[PDB]
Formats: C-alpha cells, structure tokens, sequence
C-alpha cells in the first residue's frame, strides 16, 4: 500500500542483496520485505523465510509470482563468472541474459503492478566500453548492465540507479560516503564502498523522493577519516543527474 510499501529486493541471498533483505525487515518498520532467490539453497542461506520466492530472472513467468502486489523493487542481481585462476560464464548465463534480459524481465514485471519506484545497483565504469571488468569471464557485464540501466531509465516508472565503486566487506553506517557521476570518482582512490552502505543507500533512496529519477556512481572514504553519513536528504539532493 501507498503508506506501508510492500519492497521486493532480487538477488536477495546475494552478498548486498541479503543485508538489503534484512534492513527491509528489521532495521526497517516502515516497509514488508519480499526476496527473490535463484535456488531452494539460496532461500535457505538467508533463513527461508515465507516472503522470499525462487526464480529464475531469465525467466520471466517464473518470476512474474514475486511481483504480486509490490510497491517498489530493489533489483541486486548480477551476471556472475565462475572460474574453472581464469575466469568464465556458463552457458544462458552471461551478462547479456542476466544483467540485461534478466534485468529487463523485472522492469517489465514491476510496470505491471504498478511499482513506484525501481532502486537498481550496478557498477562504476559504465562510461568506459573498453573497462578491464568486461574481459572478465568475456562478458562485457559493465556495457550489458548499462543497457539494462538505459531500459530503466526508459520505461517509465520513477527509478534510482547506483552505480557502485569497487565492493568491500567491510563495516557499514561509519564512512563518509561519497556520490558521484560519470566516473568521475574513478580518476579518485575513493572509488571503492562497503556492501553495507550500498544495502544502506537502496533502502534511504525509497524514503527520499529526491532519489526518484536520478543516476550517480557511489563510493566512500576510508574509516575515521569523517563522521558517519546520518543525514541522506542532502546525500540524495547533491545529485541532479537522471543518468
Ligand atoms: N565487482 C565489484 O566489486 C562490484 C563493484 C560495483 C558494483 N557491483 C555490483 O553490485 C551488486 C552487488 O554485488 P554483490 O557481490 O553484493 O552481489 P552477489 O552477492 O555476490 O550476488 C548477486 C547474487 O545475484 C543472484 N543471481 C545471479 N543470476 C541469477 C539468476 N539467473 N536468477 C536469480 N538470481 C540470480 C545470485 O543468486 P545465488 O544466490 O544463486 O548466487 C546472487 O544472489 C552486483 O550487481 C554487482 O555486479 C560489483
């Protein structure tokens, strides 16, 4: 419902995706969770709990379940390689049909229940097509995830897409996060963010309607060197790009 949002976060037994499913439903009062998991195995990693489905994005009736009656959609799923240290991209599984078409089956699934708002987190380099990360595996996951973002940007419904630096496990809630746009923040040695903030900017992004419509890259300072980003109004409102 328009005032307690019924949040549908994909990829949620994912590294981001599972703090995010958590933060929904606990940290959070003000919405219900609802994950999306690829496997049985999956659902059971982050409890195997009721409001969490099994699907397969590169399927979309399998998946069509999940968006029944949501408000908003976090989508955290992503192409991932294996390694048989080279690595690689099973087959019906490359960027192309997970970041892309997988993505674009979720969009296509959210328009129909009249989603308000879709969050989606990708990855900085997006500006660069010839970027190291798309060798890996020989995907091209930067370019593929960016056209999955175009088509967000493209349908119609209010979105927020992040563009993350580098991945870190490490604390959240404690660093001075940085924003940014157009890969900028790349030239930096600021380009890297913990998990946990980036579970952290989906979540505030769905209570600020500065959020709504915009695209920037995200990335942070290293600990104790700046005071915790409690406010995220003003984090949202430095932001005026729209991709
Ligand atoms: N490389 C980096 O440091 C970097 C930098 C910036 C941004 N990012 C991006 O930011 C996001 C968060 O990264 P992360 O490591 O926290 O995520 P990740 O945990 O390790 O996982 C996303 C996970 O996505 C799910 N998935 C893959 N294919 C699927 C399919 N066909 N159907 C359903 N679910 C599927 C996977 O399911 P399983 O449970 O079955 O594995 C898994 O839940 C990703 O989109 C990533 O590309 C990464």
């Amino acid at each position: 419902s328009a005032n307690l949002p019924t949040v549908l976060v994909t990829g949620a037994s994912g590294r981001t995706g599972q703090i995010v499913y958590k933060k929904l439903k606990e940290g959070s009062d003000k919405f219900v969770a609802k994950g999306l998991v690829r496997s049985a195995q999956g659902k059971e990693k982050i409890g195997g709990e009721a409001d969490v489905f099994i699907g397969d994005i590169t399927d979309a009736d399998s998946i069509n379940p999940a968006f029944q009656g949501i408000d908003a959609l976090v989508i955290l799923t992503s192409a991932v390689p294996k390694m048989k240290p080279e690595f690689i991209f099973e087959d019906g599984q490359y960027p192309e049909q997970v970041d892309w078409i997988g993505q674009k089956n979720q969009i296509d699934a959210a328009k129909v229940a009249g989603v308000k708002h879709i969050v989606v987190v990708g990855s900085m380099g997006g500006t660069n097509p010839d970027h190291p990360l798309n060798k890996l595996g020989n995907g091209n996951i930067l370019v593929w995830k960016r056209k999955a973002e175009q088509y967000l940007a493209d349908s119609g419904t209010p979105y927020t897409i992040i563009r993350a630096g580098g991945l870190l496990d490490k604390e959240g809630g404690v660093r001075e996060l940085l924003v940014g746009k157009d890969d900028e923040l790349l030239q930096t040695d600021t380009k890297t963010v913990p998990r946990a903030d980036v579970a952290e900017v989906c979540i505030q992004a769905l209570l600020f309607e500065e959020a709504k419509n915009k695209a920037f890259d995200l990335g942070s300072k290293p600990e104790g060197t700046s005071t915790p980003t409690k406010d995220f109004k003003a984090l949202f409102s430095q932001v005026t790009s729209r991709f």
